[PDB]
């Protein structure tokens, strides 16, 4: 597929990643100093820490589960696959370890967060921002998809990771199932065919996506739908098991008129159609007029993004 093939930069960033990677060992706890905390989520806390020996940056999981040496073992094992993972838009992997306790996951550091945490500082992030965070998204899904047959299936703002170099990656794509059963995350942005038990496929990740893109293009969760004295207030309280019954029972979210094009808007639309027949798939949407557009589109990502979040 032409849509792994990688340029110039990124194939030199990524040999550059493999060449750091190599000389680096097995990771081992008392190596580590801690920086400062990146955030919590997907059964974890994650820190930037510094491996002291090697000197590098990296970003470390911390997964406490009190488990018999054989578990950890088979967790570490299955977590092996990610050295595999190579890509532009997926975070890059160092090592998992056990210890006291805690299962370790070392991945490369993206200084710009995820993107909900880029939403609540920003309020709302642009639909030509938007337009790039969708080719990441798609590419990563289908490099993960046709590379190692894996689907990501957790998709939303939290699970997707920004950097001052403009770059977009996805992350806590689950690869172990030994670490998914042990360890035993929102519901909210899950399919209403994965919420109503019917078998999960790629066209969940890509409503995922969707529901994603419409929540940091008007700034807030899309469900309950916004009434019109908010969308004033924006332009111009359920609980959990009511919402997930609000997915699978009513019509699916969409952006507002007027202020969104409508190539971005019929994009997310064929994301969030309820039966993931009729629902785009990647290679579709890899061709849709909102993204063949924002792919000619040369937007500042990384301009954009640094003094959104002021990281000068
Ligand atoms: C592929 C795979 C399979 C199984 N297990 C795991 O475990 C992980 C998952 C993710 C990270 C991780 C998180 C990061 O921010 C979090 C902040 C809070 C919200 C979270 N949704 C994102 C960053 C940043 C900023 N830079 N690099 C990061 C790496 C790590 Cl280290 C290990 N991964
Ligand atoms: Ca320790
Ligand atoms: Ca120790
Ligand atoms: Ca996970």
């Amino acid at each position: 597929l032409e849509e792994l093939e990688l340029d110039e930069q990124q194939r030199k960033r990524l040999e550059a990643f493999l060449t750091q990677k190599q000389k680096v060992g097995e990771l081992k706890d008392d190596d580590f100093e801690k920086i400062s905390e990146l955030g919590a989520g997907n059964g974890g806390v994650v820190f930037k820490v510094s491996h002291k020996p090697s000197g590098l940056v990296m970003a470390r999981k911390l997964i406490h589960l009190e488990i018999k040496p054989a578990i950890r073992n088979q967790i570490i094992r299955e977590l092996q696959v990610l050295h595999e993972c190579n890509s532009p838009y997926i975070v890059g992997f160092y090592g998992a370890f056990y210890s006291d306790g805690e299962i370790s996951i070392c991945m490369e550091h993206m200084d710009g967060g995820s993107l909900d945490q880029v939403l609540k500082k920003a309020g709302r992030i642009p639909e030509q921002i938007l337009g790039k965070v969708s080719i990441a998204v798609i590419k990563g899904l289908t490099y993960l998809r046709e590379k190692h047959k894996i689907m990501h299936r957790d998709v939303k703002p939290s699970n997707i990771l920004v950097n001052s170099r403009g770059e977009i990656k996805l992350c806590d794509f689950g690869v172990s199932g030994q670490l998914i059963d042990s360890m035993a995350g929102t519901r909210s942005y899950m399919s209403p065919e994965r919420l109503q038990g019917t078998h999960y496929s790629v066209q969940s990740d890509i409503w995922s996506m969707g529901l994603s893109l419409v929540e940091m293009a008007v700034g807030r969760y899309p469900i309950p739908p916004p009434d019109a004295k908010e969308l004033e207030l924006m332009f111009g309280p359920m609980a959990i098991f009511e919402l997930l019954d609000y997915i699978v029972n009513e019509p699916p979210p969409k952006l507002p008129s007027g202020v969104f094009s409508l190539e971005f808007q019929d994009f997310v639309n064929k994301c969030l159609i309820k039966n993931p027949a009729e629902r785009a798939d990647l290679k579709q949407l890899m061709v849709h007029a909102f993204i063949k557009r924002s792919d000619a589109e040369e937007v500042d990502f990384a301009g954009w993004l640094c003094s959104t979040i002021g990281l000068n």
